[PDB]
This record gives structure tokens, sequence and C-alpha cells, in this order.
């Protein structure tokens, strides 16, 4: 199909059915299979990445310098393939943009490199994309830098001339944002916290690739990207970044098939044309959501207001709800996000500029407020609202220094799942930042399924989306702990046996680690004294252990009355618009 009309939810690609994709929890499997990719690249390679780590390994342990990012893509380039990549240009953020520039074009000079924008902005270049040949595309969450690469295990500690080193995260790598953000990237495998005294922050994330038409679709996406970007600086025009330009369409000749429809949000400084699709694909697929919602997403900053918040996805997750309570529906709205958001801040003193500042734009969506989701729900079912949505986040535990360790998973995922069904991969969070089109530019694909397996919904039958049905039992076999039946994921027993490990968990991480974010401290005053007492996770490390035998999953609640007594606004000078 053609590019003169605009499709589906209002995008500029249409629906690609008998797309051949598959889905990616956490950087492992992503990385390893983008260096399958890479490898196998005959002509061209486009990568777009709002932050590029070149010394990225893409499979770990990392022994010699194969598996590495910018050693494969200098393989590559001088076999041949024309290597071009789009890096978001910061505002020195700590990204250093630079540096992965400049060490990208080094490699190879057929390896070509152009930064944007260049003028002053609040927006961003968001999307994560790398396209092989306009046949194999990867998208979502994961940027090829620092800290992405996790597995099921999220290991909190990496302590065990390449040849005999056994650090699956080797210096810049090994990451914990909370504590502290990246410095001096100029210097790759060197530390920049202790091993031995800070655990890791793992970090959880979900990708996807497409093959054949999609990819094609977003080759285009880069295409139109590329020459318009060729536009924006008298370096860029000249023959030396050269034109690309798309594959005709059907020379379209482990994943399952589906239906996929690439969705993206552009605006006249990202790209030249405008398109808010993927805003339009999650109003949309929330609306004709029959049984459940399944988000996990960084963000979620929604619920129109006309001033503040403009985006209308938390609007429609209530609209929904009220209908299906005054039809009597059952009806399960999943919510997982990060504990904290992600930035630099001392937790023990309350966060900071930039935490609280989302914090008090996630808990206005939640909570707190008028436009918030749980109060309209309560203003026409009052405390039933529990029976219809849950909001948890992710948090481990492991050993170092001989006592047990805690630490929440950062959730980076940007994933939606309707019904077992239908499923929305990308890079754009639930905010008007990613959503609207007019700000960052993002991506995303729209996977519907058409083969079907046997399920179970509210103890009914149901012909569940192959693909769809074995991504949400990937994350609920993994966020829940062998004995447990995934099959029915809205019936109340389910539900119940969700929601009781969601506070049990969060209860025993709260005896132990006395961690944060957390119900108990509900001012600043009050945090300043929860902090100075010493957890059981360093007292009596032999009773910790013991009472650590009973958390099952990492699934914990989110908790709502988390400083609830303070402002949470900066007095600053800084945009609203910055951390909507
Ligand atoms: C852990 C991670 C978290 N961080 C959250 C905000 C996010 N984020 C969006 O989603 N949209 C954004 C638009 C503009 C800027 C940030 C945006 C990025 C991930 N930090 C880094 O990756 C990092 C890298 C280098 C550093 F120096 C410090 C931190």
């Amino acid at each position: 199909r053609d590019f003169l009309q605009l499709h589906r939810h209002d995008s500029y690609a249409p629906p690609r059915p008998g797309t051949l994709a598959r889905w990616f929890v956490n950087g492992a499997g992503y990385f390893a299979a983008v260096a399958d990719a890479i490898l196998r690249a005959q002509e061209e390679i486009f990568i777009t990445d709002w932050w590029l780590s070149p010394e990225v390994y893409l499979k770990r342990p990392a022994h010699s310098d194969d598996w590495r990012l910018d050693i494969m893509l200098k393989r590559k380039a001088e076999e041949g393939v024309r290597v071009s990549i789009l890096l978001f240009k910061e505002v020195e953020l700590g990204i250093n943009s630079g540096y992965s520039k400049r060490a990208l074009m080094l490699l190879h000079p057929n390896i070509k490199v152009m930064r944007h924008p260049d003028q002053v902005t609040l927006w961003a270049h968001h999307e994560k994309l790398l396209v092989v040949d306009q046949v194999v595309a990867f998208l979502g969450g994961l940027d090829l830098a620092y800290g992405r690469w996790d597995d099921l295990h999220y290991r909190l500690t990496d302590l065990g001339d390449l040849s005999h080193n056994q650090f699956f995260w080797l210096g810049k790598d090994y990451s914990n944002l909370i504590t502290k953000d990246w410095v001096q990237l100029d210097r790759p495998f060197e530390d920049f916290i202790d091993r031995e005294t800070t655990p890791r922050m793992p970090w959880r994330d979900v990708g996807v690739v497409v093959h054949g038409l999609p990819a094609r679709d977003l080759a285009r996406h880069f295409i139109q990207r590329w020459n318009f970007t060729k536009t924006t600086k008298a370096k860029y025009k000249t023959p030396t970044y050269p034109y690309l330009l798309p594959k005709s369409t059907s020379t379209a000749n482990g994943g399952q098939c589906t239906t996929v429809q690439v969705l993206r949000s552009v605006d006249r400084w990202s790209a030249g044309t405008l398109e808010n699709s993927i805003l339009n694909a999650y109003l949309h697929t929330i609306r004709e959501s029959q049984h459940f919602l399944y988000i996990e997403n960084q963000f979620f900053i929604s619920c129109s207001d006309g001033r503040t918040v403009l985006n209308k996805v938390g609007d429609e997750i209530v609209d929904r709800i009220l209908k299906a309570h005054k039809q009597g529906w059952c009806y399960r709205v999943y919510v997982l996000l990060p504990l904290l958001p992600g930035f630099e801040g001392d937790i023990s003193t309350g966060g900071g500029n930039s935490i609280q500042a989302i914090l008090h734009f996630t808990y206005r969506t939640l909570c707190r407020g008028e436009y918030s989701i749980l109060h309209r729900l309560k203003a026409a079912m009052g405390t039933a609202w529990r029976d219809y949505i849950s909001i948890c986040g992710l948090r481990t535990h492991g050993e170092l220094g001989g006592h047990p360790v805690s630490e929440l998973i950062y959730i980076h995922s940007k994933v939606l799942i309707a019904d077992d069904r239908t499923v929305i991969i990308g890079s754009a969070n639930i905010n008007d930042r990613s959503l609207l089109g007019k700000r960052d530019s993002e991506l995303a694909v729209l996977i519907e399924d058409t083969e079907t397996e046997p399920s179970l919904m509210n103890g009914a039958e149901y012909q569940a989306g192959r693909f769809a049905l074995s991504l949400r039992k990937h994350c609920f076999g993994v966020i829940l702990g062998p004995d447990l039946d995934l099959r029915d994921p809205i019936c109340d027993d389910f539900f119940q046996l969700w929601q009781d490990m969601a506070e049990s968990n969060a209860n025993i991480y709260e005896q132990i680690f006395r961690c944060l974010p957390s119900n108990a401290t509900r001012s600043l005053r009050t945090l300043r004294e929860y902090v100075a007492v010493e957890p059981l996770a360093t007292v009596s490390p032999p009773l910790a252990r013991s009472e650590l035998t009973q958390v099952q999953g990492h699934l914990v609640h989110f908790p709502l009355k988390f400083l609830e007594d303070e402002s949470l606004l900066p007095p600053g000078m800084i945009p609203l618009e910055v951390w909507t």
C-alpha cells in the first residue's frame, strides 16, 4: 500500500497483515537479536537513538571486541553496508551525543551520523529503531545505551584484557540512575559507582521486531527524518550525507503471524509533517477494549484539563471502567510503573526537584485531584474501584556485603495489552511529551492478532490472540514469580490472588528494607524520621533472609499516599510543559 493518504488512526502507514512479528522483554534477547540482524545486513542499517553508547555489548559477558556495538557496526560498514544513524542532540542532560557521534563516524567512512535538533527546544527525538535492509526493524523502549541490558534474573550485583572477566555490566554499564547518573562517557570501561557498595538498578523494557512490510514503513519514517534533517543545517546539505531512499514495497518476500500497523509522533521540528497516530491508537484501543487492559509504562501523566495536561488517555480509561461498571461487565486494568521516576535524587531527603515534579503529575493522574482516575471512579462507584484497576510497581532483592539488598526494577517499558488480542509496543510514554505529536518524536507499532489460541476469560471460553496472550503470560509469570494458573486474566480468583501478592510483597519489603517510596511517609517531616531508622536487612541479616523467603515474584503495590501532604511542585523557572 502507498503513502499518499493517511490511514487507520490517522497513520502514515496502513495495517500490514501477515506480518511476522516477535516481542522482546528486557534488553537481553533484544540486544542479542539486534546483533544477529546487524551481522546479516547486506546493504543498509538505519539507526535512531535518543542515546547511543558505542561501547555497549549486545551479548554478555564481554570476552573480546566481538558483539560490541561500535565494533559490529564497523565490521558491517566496510563490507560495503551503509550505516545511517540519527542521534538526539542534547542540551548539555549528560548523554553526550557529541562523543557518540564522533566515535561512530570515526569507525568507518561508510557510517554517517546526523544530530538533531540544533536549536534550543524542550522536546527531543525519543524513538528507538534499528532497520536492516528495510526488511527487519527493531523498535520499542530500548536504546542501545548503558544500563538497558538485563534479563529475568534482575541481578543487583556484578562481582563474578577482557579474556577472563566475568562482569555482565562493564564500567559505565553498571549503573543505578537514581543514585547517580552517568559522567565521563569518554571513559567507557571505568566504574562511576561502587560495585561492592552500591547495587544495580534492574531495567525492565519491552521491544519488538517486525519483518517485511512494516519494516519498510518504519524505514520510510527514517528516510523522511533523514532527508529532512539533511535540510536543517548547511553541513548536512552536502553530498557527504547521502539522500536515503525507500525500497519499493512488494519486494517483501522466532516470531508469529500478525497484523502490524506502524504509528508515530512527528511535528514540523522533528520531521516535515505532523502525526499523533500513537495517541489515536491508544485512545481507540482503550475504547474498544472488552475485557482488560495491561499497561506497563515508564510514565503515567494523563487526564486532560485543557491547560496543563492535554492527552486524554487517562480520561479514556475512566470512561471505559465507568461503562463496564454500569453494564456490569468484568473488566480489569493493570498499570505497572517504576516506583520512582528515572532521575538522580536522594529519596532519603525527599527525592529532589525533578523526581517530585514527575511524582506530582503521576499522582495527579492517579489519586490526587479532581482529574485523577481514582477520585472520579470513587465518585461513581465508591471503594469498588479496587475491583476495576490495580496499579503496582516492581522490586527485587539480592545479596551484597553479606546482607540482603533491595532495589526497584525500573520499568522503562512503553507497552499496552488489550484482551489478549492487541499489543502496542513503542517508545511513547503516557504523557503529553510522547503522545501529542507536536513535542517529542516517537514510534510505536500496533500488533493485532489473527491466529488464536484456546484461553479463558472470566471463566468462559475465549480464543485469545497467540502473540498477545504469550506476551501477557510472560509478563504475569515473571512479576508473580510454577503452580500459578495464568490463563484467565480477569477472574476474581486471579485478580484477588494478584492484589494479595502485590500488597503482601509490598509489606515484606517495607518491614525488612524500609524502602522508599512507601505509604509510611506522607510528609517530609515524617520522612526525615523514617530514614533515621536502620532496617532489619542490615541489623540481623539471618532474620531478614528468613522473612524474605515469603516474597513471591516482584509485584509490589504502588504507594499512593507517599508524601501526599506535600506540594511536590518546584519554586520553578522551568516550564511545566517539561514534565507533562
Ligand atoms: C535511567 C534513565 C532514565 N531516563 C528517564 C527519562 C527518559 N526520558 C524520556 O522518556 N523522554 C525524555 C526526553 C528527554 C530527556 C529524557 C527523557 C530517559 C531515561 N536515565 C538515562 O538514560 C540517563 C542517561 C544519561 C544521563 F546523563 C542521565 C540519565
